[PDB]
């Protein structure tokens, strides 16, 4: 399949080269997988999700996204126009308030919840978690992400936006998960991206067009935005029979575009997510 005039980040993940604007992919497009978007919430009634999205849990008075950030991440995972895996099921877990803030104890409970709830959903091709959140180092937070990954979910987490070594942020710094940094459309590491030994992969995260609340759209940047490109890719690749939740991260890193990013600090992987799709 080919989607012409795609967002730059979708085109980038099916290209050997920067500078093209058509997203190629296998039509199965994540059918039978499911992605949990653990964040501010998802506006499931936004036309771009076509009934494939639903809130499953909140820790606040409402399940509604009053922020936008979770709907945007959800859109890159699996909105019809702005998403990677356009036939996935999305589920939404509101662990963050409408100002984008959350306590670590609620963040940990949301991870626990997802580890169990995957047994109440029909996700034959597997389950991915997308975590566009974090903060200063916490072993309990890392331990929860580790538990979530061990249970059989493919965990993708944002490296953080401090232009710093990610070893001092959680769950960024947990070696068992897939830690994702961001690039721009010129194949440079994004200026704010974290880095270091613990990063697995880069994805597009500068000037990322996606769904927003109010049935709207906007273009925003962050390691928050890079993360759901890898999640949808993992959803996509699991539906294709190419890998499993335990192996997904490793398979993405091994089949990535190599050595094409500039602005890479010594000791950081120069690897960019790529679907390997040959029409
Ligand atoms: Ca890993």
């Amino acid at each position: 399949a080919a989607q012409t005039n795609a967002p730059w980040g979708l085109a980038r993940i099916s290209s050997t080269s920067p500078g093209t604007s058509t997203y190629y992919y296998d039509e199965s497009a994540g059918q039978g997988s499911c992605v949990y978007v653990i964040d501010t919430g998802i506006e499931a009634s936004h036309p771009e999700f076509e009934g494939r999205a639903q809130m499953v849990k909140t820790y606040y008075y409402s399940s509604r996204d009053g922020n936008g950030h979770g709907t945007h991440c959800a859109g890159t995972v699996g909105s019809r126009t702005y998403g990677v895996a356009k036939k996935t099921q999305l589920f939404g877990v509101k662990v963050l308030d409408d100002n984008g803030s959350g306590q670590y104890s609620t963040i940990i409970a949301g991870m626990d919840f997802v580890a169990s709830d995957k047994n109440n959903r029909n996700c034959p091709k597997g389950v991915v978690a997308s975590l566009s959140l974090g903060g200063g180092y916490s072993s309990s937070v890392n331990s929860a992400a580790a538990r979530l990954q061990s249970s059989g979910v493919m965990v993708a987490v944002a490296a953080g936006n401090n232009n710093a070594d990610a070893r001092n942020y959680s769950p960024a710094s947990e070696p068992s998960v897939c830690t994702v940094g961001a690039s721009d459309r010129y194949d440079r590491r994004s200026s704010f991206s974290n880095y270091g030994s613990v990063l697995d992969i880069f994805g597009p995260g500068t000037d990322i067009l996606s769904t927003w609340i109010g049935g709207s759209t906007r273009s925003i940047s962050g390691t928050s935005m890079a993360t759901p490109h890898v999640a949808g890719l993992a959803a996509y690749l699991m539906t294709l029979g190419k890998t499993t939740a335990a192996s997904a991260c490793r398979y993405i890193a091994d089949t990535a575009n190599k050595g094409d990013l500039s602005n890479i600090p010594f000791g950081t992987v120069n690897l960019l997510a790529y679907n390997n799709y040959q029409a």
